């Protein structure tokens, strides 16, 4: 039969592009369930699917809010085939700021969505994969999950968390026939009085230095979602897929140098200089 | 003046033994605020302090629940000296089982306590350290935050989270003179099988008790004491130029190097599976 794929966060960005890219495969091997936090936002997804003339029956949309395990469960049941062959945990939020400037609500939401939401997906869907003896799981990773970056403290915390969660599972799942892969993405194309009042003069200084230098890095390094989507394909098609795929080699140098020094301090020293000019 | 230390998770283990070790230090240079989630658990802390002769005013206990930022705020207000010279973020939960067997609340708890709790600590205490231009933060870390282990998926997520949190901060804090360190602990010596089986398949049930048996042999061979771990905290406190990571044992550095050698993660997964399961 068709390979059944379920992808979260499908309304914009990487999810959309992967969803339509699989639905329009001319072998037409893929039945795609594209899931969205709000089904009302699906319009843009359907336009891109028409533009590739996705055969009807190749792409179905569901509501799936990863904060809520009832919405996760309900979505699992809407998979009328009664299996998922490829699960793509892509739903994620950002958070940028001096740590002490972030509300408690915001910090928790990032963790609730990027980490706990991924745990909910895996809890719902891994058992049937394990029963069948096969399955693929692809998780939207970050270079931020491999190296820490100033003012992304909670974001990197959630992406590092995904590394640990997915690496922990992969060790168990290898002989269950289930293959877990992280797609490590770099950047992807898609008042100040407050900051000062909630921080201090030096932190405030370093944050606008950061926002300025960061924008230069996206301009050079940012990838289009369609390019990243291809990396998911490669992983998906790989016969013996590996734990990580990098969408770019741009940060292998800083990554190798981070791994040279266990104490951590060369990474901190270098990253500081490189970020703060 | 003495060095003001505030430590979370002092009812037992690393927090209790480090707290009494510093308050009883022969220097007499430490004033320790040993904090606890529930004050009723302070029994073993006081008996230990009594046993090591902590002098008057070397040790005070505060109720502090890392889940509750008003608790954290109230604790900060009880620091009479108006500053903390060493903050130790040691409060933490374990969680051990097949991922599908763990309850959603327990999962949410580990994260709230190990990761958001630490964030709340750093929110409440880093600013004053930043504007002073001085401070040391020590965070209890794990080798489980550096490499993933089967059936420790959520615990590892949480420890990995701390690595990212702390490393992101360290890049910022370098010119402030506020030093952040992770004390990377290996095993330290301090779900009902029923519930587990219901929620997991048969092969995973077996694999888990296979993991538990190997685990108990690793703990027997290689576990450290809280007393031994507490020395590494103290070495890090005193270091003139502290590093981001202190390892309590050298034992896992080989595996860690292998993990880092192969960025694709393939080698680690094979090796760790064999290591754990044969
Ligand atoms: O850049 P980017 O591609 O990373 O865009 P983004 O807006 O930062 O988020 C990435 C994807 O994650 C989804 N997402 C966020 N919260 C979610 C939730 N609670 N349940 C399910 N999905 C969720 C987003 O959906 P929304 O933009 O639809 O919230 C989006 O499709
Ligand atoms: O090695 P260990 O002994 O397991 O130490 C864990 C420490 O973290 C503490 N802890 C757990 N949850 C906490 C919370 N919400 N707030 C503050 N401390 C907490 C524990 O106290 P409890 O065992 O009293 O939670 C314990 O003292
Ligand atoms: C050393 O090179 C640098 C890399 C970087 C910066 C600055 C540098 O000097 C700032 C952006 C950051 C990159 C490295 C790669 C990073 C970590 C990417 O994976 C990006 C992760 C990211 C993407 C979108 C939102 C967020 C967020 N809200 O925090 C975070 C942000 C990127
Ligand atoms: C590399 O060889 C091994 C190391 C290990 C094991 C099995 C191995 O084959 C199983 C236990 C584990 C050690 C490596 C270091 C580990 C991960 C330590 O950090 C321990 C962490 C730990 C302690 C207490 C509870 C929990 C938890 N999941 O709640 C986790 C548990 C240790």
């Amino acid at each position: 039969a068709r390979t059944v794929v379920l992808i979260t966060g499908c309304s914009s960005g990487i999810g959309l592009h992967l969803a339509v890219r699989l639905a329009s495969d001319p072998s037409q091997s893929f039945k795609v369930y594209a899931t969205l936090r709000d089904l009302k936002t699906q319009g843009r997804l359907w336009e891109a699917a028409r533009a590739l003339a996705c055969p009807p029956g190749s792409l179905e949309t569901l509501q799936l809010d990863v904060r809520d395990s009832k919405s996760v469960a309900a979505a699992r049941e809407r998979v009328t085939e009664g299996r998922v062959d490829v699960l793509v945990c892509n739903a994620g939020l950002g958070l940028l700021g001096p740590l002490e400037a972030l509300g408690e609500d915001a910090v928790a939401s990032v963790l609730d969505v990027n980490v706990v939401g991924t745990v909910r997906m895996l809890q719902a869907f891994l058992p049937d994969m394990k029963r069948r003896g096969s399955g693929r799981v692809l998780v939207t990773g970050s270079v931020g999950g491999l190296m820490g970056l100033p003012f992304n403290d909670v974001y990197c915390a959630s992406k590092f968390a995904l590394e640990g969660l997915c690496e922990s599972l992969a060790v168990l799942l290898l002989p269950f026939g289930v293959h877990l892969s992280l797609i490590e993405c770099g950047p992807v194309h898609t008042s100040p009085e407050e900051v000062l009042d909630r921080t201090d003069i030096h932190t405030f200084h370093r944050f606008y230095q950061y926002l300025a230098h960061s924008k230069q890095v996206f301009r050079e390094a940012a990838q289009n979602p369609e390019e990243v989507a291809e990396v998911f394909l490669t992983a998906l098609r790989a016969p013996k897929p590996t734990l990580r795929y990098f969408t770019t080699e741009r940060f292998l140098p800083l990554l190798r140098m981070r791994l040279d020094d266990p104490s951590g301090s060369n990474y901190v020293t270098a990253m500081h200089r490189e970020v703060f000019g």
